[PDB]
């Protein structure tokens, strides 16, 4: 077969959206964190262009929250990230890439800010339910880590704040990127912040009461027909030319946030302790010896499943793909590779096998646009 | 909306058998660990009766390993389960299901002794290597902890045992029940173990040298056609109707050992020390609140993709079914439900409504066979 089915089970959870995108017309899954993402509704291209231009309503259900409170909660999730949140403040969003003892990346979550002892982190594909259990048992640390009944709705796309604003009044315009507060619907008191995994504009409802959630998705539906609201996910296109990384694809527990363009999270020089500071003074001194690049290759196609070396003009190994696609903006595939420090140039040349040809590309900066 | 498709992408990872399931007739997947695992090849009611007459090579890589290494490495490993190892012996496997600090299940893997000071995790679909890694950091424990590169390949069904001595010979029949040692393929060593996930017999070989395991793969089915030997995978109608428990589905973290038939490994009466054994040992006092059971439910078709609540004659909830599949043994549906204490005994009535019809089911023991 070209295409495989997905297998249902308990174990890859539903979502309190899965019935109704099945009726709106979802063609492919992802499983991410244990649960069912959508991954398409159709053609890709087709839901970028309407991404850019329009409003869709996703179910990212599966950014699940690791919930941190108590005494010892600010200091445990200080602990698990480079980025100093030592003057974080209460409605604010912080993208806090996690490390381990060697340095290298777990997760690279948003941390919301509820409270000083109660934080939520909204997290990439990895367990960190499990690192920051771990860690509070060895360090002793008083705090309740659990997974909150939460389940993201996004709202993005251009027409995404004109919609919201019709829903919630003027108050919701006034929230700023990557703040958060408390949104009524219907009697209903939902966390929304303004944030999401696109570049083109928009918020993430956190729903905790579901019921209420699955009426407002209902909702924006049924009140967005004149900025024609669609389903919609978070799109292949869109986040490879706004360099949006992806962790398991682009970066995984191999690579240190150095080698990621993470810089300017990493905090070396405050007081504050966190994991593998360690070893990450040690890289920075250095400097890392691979880092990720964009590529752009001459050929209208592609279908990556897992990395691709990439060869330079004595067949070396110089880097690998991880993740591509076909851009309409550029007419032509573009990609994000971990290449090492001898073809890092923006503009040097590489080769590369697709089906069993050699195809060239060029090394680029991100992001694309 | 009926099947699906699975998106494929690098973090959905691949395995060293992924090109030649793929030629053998692959129609489905699921995702474990990040990582593909095959959920069907065609019917599977026939992989079931093939499975249970014949021989299956599995591709299982999706069972990842946690090691655990160094001075210190003994300790980390019994601070994860209630199982006392005190007296574990290398080339022996153990089941160790794997506690948090409120005495809820993580993860119910094989832990394989290789040294004193070498351990493999052998794990279901959460991230232990973060477990482990954050509670090493916590107490400063010397060791190393990495997923090694080994990709687990099972030799499952009652001709596996005739099949492998057809490859390795005579040694490979002394090899008893959840033991392991070395075995020679063309020249290079592989650790096998009597183990896998169904109760039809067979093996799991630890494939390190990657290379050599797709050699072995390939080899199985030219020496296996005496047997009838096909492609397959872990099998839902023999896993349910031989009560093999799976993380996520039957039981997940907000689950204890004594709500899962996990007695027997949970060791409270010896010096060990594991995370949560004071809960334990409240919880074992109380005795559980709810337990799996077996059920058999009349209707001849199911479709089971999240938990369905089970009711009484009049309409309480008494429990939620979690895994089920239509029998052909039974020639009706059974499963394994969460059941509240009230309703536990065998034989105890239940109803629950599938579509437009009411349907009877009741309670029973586990096993089923
Ligand atoms: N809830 C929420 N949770 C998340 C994601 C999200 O999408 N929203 N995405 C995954 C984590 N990855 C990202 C990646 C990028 C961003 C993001 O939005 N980044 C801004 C960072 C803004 C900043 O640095 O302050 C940017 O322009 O790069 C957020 C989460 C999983 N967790
Ligand atoms: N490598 C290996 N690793 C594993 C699995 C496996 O399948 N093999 N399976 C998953 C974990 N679940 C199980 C469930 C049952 C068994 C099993 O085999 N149980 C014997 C227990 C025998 C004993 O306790 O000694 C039984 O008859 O119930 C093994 C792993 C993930 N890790
Ligand atoms: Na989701
Ligand atoms: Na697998």
């Amino acid at each position: 077969m070209k295409n495989f089915s997905i297998a249902k089970s308990r174990r890859l959870r539903s979502t309190p959206y899965t019935s109704r995108i099945e009726k709106q017309g979802v063609t492919a899954y992802t499983i991410y964190n244990h649960m069912l993402l959508p991954a398409a509704f159709g053609s890709i291209e087709d839901s970028y262009k309407h991404l850019k231009e329009h409003v869709q309503i996703w179910d990212v259900a599966a950014e699940r929250q690791v919930e941190i409170s108590g005494k010892d909660s600010a200091e445990l999730v200080q602990l698990m990230t480079c980025r100093d949140l030592s003057k974080s403040k209460i409605g604010r969003c912080y993208y806090c890439p996690i490390i381990d003892e060697n340095g290298n990346l777990v997760n690279d979550p948003v941390v919301l800010k509820l409270d000083e002892n109660k934080w939520w982190i909204s997290i990439a594909d990895s367990d960190v339910i499990f690192f920051a259990k771990g860690l509070a048992s060895g360090h002793k640390f008083d705090v309740k880590i659990v997974e909150p009944v939460v389940d993201i709705m996004a709202i993005q796309g251009p027409k995404s704040f004109a919609l919201m604003e019709k829903v919630f009044g003027k108050k919701i315009t006034e929230l700023k990127f990557f703040g958060f507060d408390y949104f009524d619907f219907e009697g209903t008191k939902h966390l929304i912040a303004r944030s999401g995994w696109s570049k083109q504009g928009g918020y993430e409802v956190y729903v905790e009461n579901t019921q209420s959630g699955q009426k407002l998705y209902d909702h924006l539906f049924e009140v967005g027909k004149e900025f024609n609201v669609g389903p919609g996910c978070p799109n292949l296109i869109e986040r490879i030319e706004s360099a949006l990384l992806s962790y398991g694809n682009d970066f995984d527990n191999n690579d240190n946030p150095f080698e990621c363009g993470f810089d300017q999270y990493v905090s070396l020089d405050s007081d504050i302790n966190f994991l593998g500071k360690e070893k990450l003074k040690e890289i920075k001194l250095k400097g890392p010896q691979k880092k990720l690049r964009g590529v752009k290759i001459d050929i209208k196609e592609i279908s990556l499943t897992g990395s691709k070396n990439i060869y330079d003009e004595n067949n070396n190994v110089i880097g690998e793909l991880r993740s591509a696609c076909y851009s309409p903006h550029f007419q032509k595939v573009i990609g994000i590779a971990m290449i090492k420090k001898s073809h890092w140039e923006a503009s040097q040349g590489f080769k590369i096998q697709i089906n069993d040809n050699t195809i060239n590309g060029n090394v680029c900066d991100l992001p694309f646009i």
